[PDB]
């Protein structure tokens, strides 16, 4: 109907990959609202990259930007960023975000404040501590975890107790957004973008561009290992949150993403060419290729076969193979 | 226990490729109404298919079949196809069918004399208009979709909308029957038949055979482009159809064909090999394989998914890119 | 918590490849249940693997080892087979048996009594009749599934019907062992061990050992279609068994084995691989590679698929030919 | 089938008159579990109630209870209260609380020591301030709405925020606890013990006892509706916890209590009754007596016609008047 | 929070003694929603009743009603009813009502438009026949079940046939207001009011008001009956709608009043009492006072029970007996 | 619609004190089928108790009653007994029965046959056994359990696993017929009829009417406790049926009289009461006046108050004493 939610889904195609398709599978209200909420956060995200736009005038577009979704005019027409269509019909993106319920733009309108103010921190500034490396994610995934959770209890299609669960919320954008900043590396590198903790790679090189050296890549994958093990602490969180969803498309919607971030660190995992090129994500063992995620017990066998996938890898050399044992033994045993 | 019984599900195993899997597992006394559904159906679509069967000796088959269900010592001795062993005995499916709930008798019978006037109607001639093309698809699918639908409800395992809803029933029908004739092209051309509507290539070629002729490729794919456009307006009804569903076993049965007919679409679509020899039915992208199509969500992204897989590939000279645009578009905002 | 279970599940990845992930993924109590369970069974089972301990010595510690479970310090150093650590530290895993609910001991202890019996039984004497392979594989497996299941109905996730029926539980256990002997000939063959029933292999050959020569190879896949035909007789009751479980997560524990098993003897069917070496277990037809084994609907489907596999490949030569088409065509009429 | 756990619930039913019946109806796990740490909370209640244990012996016993749960032959032979036959046959008791999972045995013995640690430090103090008086409901009753919490969350049968919220599960405790404090005012007071926070009572009177005194009534009842006003602010909370659960059998145990709660305070408001005898709990208005407690809203509903019976009877004259109307208005509106 | 609702929610447990609860125990936005909807409904009908308000002063403002609600000002100042605090304060309640989703704003708003018309309509004239009584309380109940049904369907706690089906919906509110005109015959009538249908009560006395006088209570019990027949023909629509209802706060608002006033119709038939003072609702059998009414099956089996409680009291000289039993015996056999 | 059903419903409701509103609960196809199932079971035990009909003229009614069902025709216009109506007018049942689904039917038909052979087989016999007593009530209530659990399955509101489980359908049934026989003593004595297993009863005096002597009313009670200490036994399998239960209508129509065949237990227990005149049944506790029997927590909560209630007044000085505290025990503990 409606020419402008449309147009919505359109962009939601072009700018979103990897997430389109579930989307569009929910049920009832939710659907229009996520799509909303990713388009705008598409938005939000676009213009922190945008590294043509100095500090000083990017502060206020962050700081500001949840009001821009009550500015039926507001738009960006300087990104040369390449998902800049949706800063540049912004309206069109407002405008149907002013037709959801209130308590949905209530939950939007707060996360993208709240994420505003957190880009706007660390953007003059590298992450130095993993604990600033939590607090990053926090700014730019778990905030969007809990945007969404909060969407998924106010539509009434989840419990309460799902949007009332921030820190397993926030867990669940941790972990897809360690996953893909260290699978972007070389990516991020080339960019002249640094997402890795500085104290974690500065015990092993001078500078992060140094894992990119082939001289250095016994160095590059050590790191990558401790790294990788750091991330894994949040899948118990992960297998928790999934467990207490009880909707059909909406538990699709946060289980396919969380085990495919999870196969991918298993495939980069020890692997060299993490810093080389592109990593192949092979699909699993015998067990894995009888089952999908599209039930509980099944999640949590795939991930089990994948910690072991890592598990099986893990160097006597690595020095964070203890470590790395450790985490995968609380989740098997748990 | 009955030996005629089993000898139907015998032939079922032989003659149903693709559907024999799904119809054994149904639900109580579905799985053999359905059965022997397909069986007669089969039958009639070997007598149709028998070019060695004189139009003055088919048309009468054709016609009466219907009736020969009813008569317990009726059976053609005269087929050279492959499966003209359900014809030769006939009477032991009839059999079973004479066994069925009145009820379930009524659909499979009043299916069977409507596709067999369907079918003697098109003995002398072509496919011509696009409007025609969906008459025949009526005949041949549509009507094998009401009729499944219709079983359904009888049988309480499904609303009773499911039976009603003959549009949509006919829908599912038409989508695999279209997708099917697309896919085979060349296969049918080498068989001696057109299924391809004239008054669509036509306007491409001037014999449905050029196709094949390597010189006209390029035609030749404008017009599968156009066609798998045409195709593509059934999945509005096929979503519809399938989000009515309650039933796990009828779920399989329905979902299954059509993720199929939808995966074998996106193959084929702007792609030469369809003239050339069979086509790859791929394996999907991250999101799909990680679902199976066993809940409704999840055959809604599968199929989200295979419509952006068909929306990146249309190339902006195509002559029917915008009209692909336009009902994909529609497709993801309903 | 507790480091000692920790360990436990590290022994469980360890040994054992495809049932770690899913015993993982069972329900509250079954969890710890099932895995402690696995890991007596395979310590019973290394002890009577191994040829270095003479019978006289062996006797005594099948006879006694379901005792063992209650002397905190008793462990097996003498092993030399690849589980051992599971004897060597069987103290931690004996700890954790006597941590699990009585009613949960009581089950276990009594199956490992039973099933130490059976093997001191056979440990100076070959399978002979059909009769006896049947009683040998109730005694390695049989009384496995009898004991899950009275640990399924204990813990109420399952109804009280499941533990009871000791005949439909021992038939998951027969198919499951039956097809391993029936897959690992030549495996077993160069370790000195044989299992396949005398009074069937001699009437084929005169050492079961001449199986492997390729002069015999047509006697061989002779031998093989007739113990597979043996070992399909038991997916009735595998059937009937799947379709009483309510519980997901025990759902996938007990038909994705089944499942694999069904795949493995289809696969195995008439060919000649077995004798020469490992034999690859293939996709499947089209239907099937859209579901997945997690709903009973769609295993059925999965098993009716692969009968039919099986079926059109019956050589009409085969001695067993017609048992081989009867036992499937009452799998299918049920 | 034990004998020790069946004389332990032989023993939950002699100590018991309203949980018994409730506590046998939990699923599962929580059976046991809540059923031995009954008897541990009743044995450990016994000794501190026991006047006839001087308190430098008393101390030190209330101290170290937790940790007689791990010694097999601990046990008190010379009690002379009601319920000493827990404590005489402890071992029996202590025998059971270690087959337990070791989840729940952690959080008992954690309990206990908290509980005992106030215990003791209450012995030779009576409540002064009402913050006082949340202090000592806190050790023998919020800290077993605590404890339970994170049974029902270990268990799995409710949600991990259940046992996290520790101040909700508080409020469950202080709640019925203040409410069985005012409601045995006269009893208490024959009894030599004094529970009303002084604090509140002295700005009425000279001596606790004298609220017994015909003469002083009328200070009496002010007080008294002072204390219960103190209470009703607990109920919001009651609300919130209550409200999270999702097991009906945990639901039941929780609710009742909290429900028989309500009703004896709305039926001591502004009662003389309270300081000459027991009062007697009415039946409620129409509308519950159509609704029993074992759906949240039925019982908000419940809830909520108790506050309007309290609300009515309210005297303008009563110093607490407006307060108690303002804490009745914030159940009301929330 | 806001001091409005929160007075608001003060005037609802004013002026609601058997609704209130029920009300405040509705999920989500239906709670303030129907709270808002029943506190002017309550200030429309306390317009109507005050006598003090000459008729053309009165009609405007019942037209003109629906019109207040967005005059942020309006109030009216000289009522002398008892609920007058409510159109004094109007300010307060219009002002949360313009706070409301306007999907139930328009619901609403639609209500007391239409109300307003029928209630102004039946000013100057009473009750004659029987298709009139029903009109009559189609004005001032069967449009609130109307209302209350459109306002569930829009906040989708409920399927969209609720506020679909509006004839189902009106039967709920002529039960209850037949129900309460029925049983407050005595109060009305020394009010001045005269509900009971003239073309009924005539055929029994010259003026309604001779039911009033005890040498006309043979006659009065009569024409009790007789209404209470009527009455009873509501129930298989009360039936059907609350058989449709999925969400437990809704049911426990729907059914709770419903089942009372079933209750009063078996306490009022062939009962003297009715006309000399007031009525007590009874207990109920044995069978009854083992369920509550908070699940569809129990609520049925409350409603039987009641039925057969009337059929038995049915004097065979009554001149409605047939009647009486043609009804219940239709609703047994439904 | 169909005044033969309407008939059919009037004699449900003459004929049934207690179950007609639960049954006229049950959903769907149950209602209709139960109600049926209902009456012709009345009327072939009408034609047992029947006094008036010889022997050998009854002996044929019985094992032919069965066929009757389908004899339109068939009546019987003899009997004095009370329920005579049934019997007289069962043309109008038969008739309804034969328009129920010819898979409930079966069932009944199969139910009736099986009954009327065993009350024929107990016509010229007294119960002597215990083992007897199960036989008797096996054919007079626990064949009526079965059916019924048949008739649930049938119906798919029930699992299949409910009809299967004849053991606990049959102990439903023994439960409340021996509570009933236990509580009717000194009705059924005053009438002629012995049902109190003669090899109990003749433990403690020379004829079973002695009990109704005021001097053996110590060897009465005592005989009393016995058989109740015996019919406790089949409490966990009532237990365990309940449990088993999904469907809310079939739950309260089973839960409903097994709550109220324990309440009847419970007042009956050592009671002379029993002996003098009808015994009367009690409230139930605190706690269990706050639960209905509608859920299953609730359901084991108001037994095991009874239970509690018969364990405290065991008198040590009771012979059977040990033995009612041992069944107590063991329901409690499971
Ligand atoms: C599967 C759940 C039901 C299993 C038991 C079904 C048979 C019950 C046998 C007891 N029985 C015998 C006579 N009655 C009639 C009973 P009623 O219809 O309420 O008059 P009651 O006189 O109250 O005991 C019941």
């Amino acid at each position: 109907l409606s020419s402008s939610l449309k147009t919505c889904y359109k962009y939601l195609n072009q700018t979103s990959r990897s997430f389109a398709a579930v989307i569009q599978a929910l049920d009832g209200e939710m659907r229009n609202a996520v799509c909303i909420f990713y388009l705008v956060l598409r938005a939000l995200d676009t213009l922190e990259d945008d590294m043509t736009i100095s500090v000083e005038k990017k502060v206020p577009l962050l700081h500001n930007f949840h009001s821009f979704l009550y500015q039926p005019d507001w738009r960006f027409m300087e990104s040369k960023e390449k998902d800049r269509q949706v800063l540049e019909d912004f309206p069109t993106i407002s405008l149907e975000f002013r037709n959801l319920a209130e308590k949905y733009q209530t939950v939007i309108a707060d996360i993208c404040r709240r994420m505003g103010i957190g880009m706007a921190e660390f953007l003059d500034k590298h992450v130095t501590s993993e604990q600033e490396w939590d607090k990053y994610c926090h700014y730019v995934a778990g905030l969007v975890g809990i945007g969404l959770s909060r969407l998924f209890s106010a539509s009434e299609f989840e419990d309460p107790l799902v949007g009332e669960d921030t820190e397993r919320a926030n867990s669940m954008g941790l972990f897809l957004q360690k996953t893909n900043i260290i699978r972007d590396y070389l990516e991020d590198q080339q960019g002249g973008r640094e997402f890795w903790p500085q104290e974690v790679w500065s015990r092993y090189v001078k500078k992060l561009g140094d894992f990119a050296l082939p001289e250095n890549i016994d160095l590059a994958v050590q790191c990558l290992n401790e790294l990788i093990t750091n991330a894994l602490h949040h899948i118990p969180d992960v297998i928790t949150y999934l467990s207490r969803l009880r909707n059909q498309s909406v538990f699709n919607f946060c289980a396919i993403p969380q085990v495919m971030a999870i196969a991918t660190l298993a495939a980069c995992y020890n692997n060299q060419q993490v810093f080389k090129g592109a990593v192949l994500i092979r699909l699993g063992q015998a067990v894995t290729l009888m089952m999908d995620a599209t039930n509980m017990p099944a999640v949590k066998a795939i991930i089990y076969q994948y910690m072991e996938e890592i598990y099986h890898r893990i160097p006597d050399s690595n020095p964070s193979s203890s470590k790395t044992r450790q985490i995968i033994s609380t989740i098997r045993t748990q």
